[PDB]
C-alpha cells in the first residue's frame, strides 16, 4: 500500500466523464473537471487536460496520466502551504500519505483550515486529532472515506485499507 493505491481505492476509476459525491463532473481516478453545471464545460476541461478531442471518454493509460499529475499537484502543493508543510514533514511516510489523500479530496483550501487537527497532528496527539478530523463537513458527507483517513493518521497503518 502506498498514496496510488490508497486513493485508488477511495476514487475508483471510471473512464467515462461522472458526477463526485458533491455532484460535479469528474473522471479518471477522482479527476475533477469543474465545479460548473455544463457538461460542455467539462468536456471542454477535460480535452484540455488530455490534450484531444475526447469527447467525454479517456483510456486507462490517460486516466492514471491525470491521476500521477494529480498526486503530485497535491504534494507539491502541501509542500508551498506555509501551514500545511510543517506538520507534513512532522509526518511519517503513512501519515503523510493520509494528509495527501485529505487535500486530493478537499483541495489545499479546506484542509489548511482544519487548524486544531493540525496542531493535533503536529504534536501526535493521534487520538485526539483522530477525534477533531472527524468534527467535520467532510466526515458527514463521506463518512466511510474519512474513517479510513482518520484510522490511518490514529495508527500510522495501513489497516484501514
Ligand atoms: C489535516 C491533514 B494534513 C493535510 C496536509 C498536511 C498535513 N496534514
Ligand atoms: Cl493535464
Ligand atoms: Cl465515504
Amino acid at each position: 500500500m502506498n498514496i496510488f493505491e490508497m486513493l485508488r481505492i477511495d476514487e475508483g476509476l471510471r473512464l467515462k466523464i461522472y458526477k463526485d459525491t458533491e455532484g460535479y463532473y469528474t473522471i479518471g481516478i477522482g479527476h475533477l473537471l469543474t465545479k460548473s453545471p455544463s457538461l460542455n464545460a467539462a468536456k471542454s476541461e477535460l480535452d484540455k487536460a488530455i490534450g484531444r478531442n475526447t469527447n467525454g471518454v479517456i483510456t486507462k493509460d490517460e486516466a492514471e496520466k491525470l491521476f500521477n499529475q494529480d498526486v503530485d499537484a497535491a504534494v507539491r502543493g502541501i509542500l508551498r502551504n506555509a501551514k500545511l508543510k510543517p506538520v507534513y514533514d512532522s509526518l511519517d511516510a503513512v501519515r503523510r500519505a493520509a494528509a495527501i489523500n485529505m487535500v486530493f479530496q478537499m483541495g489545499e483550501t479546506g484542509v489548511a483550515g482544519f487548524t486544531n487537527s493540525l496542531r493535533m497532528l503536529q504534536q501526535k496527539r493521534w487520538d485526539e486529532a483522530a477525534v477533531n478530523l472527524a468534527k467535520s463537513r467532510w466526515y458527514n458527507q463521506t463518512p466511510n472515506r474519512a474513517k479510513r483517513v482518520i484510522t490511518t493518521f490514529r495508527t500510522g497503518t495501513w489497516d484501514a485499507y
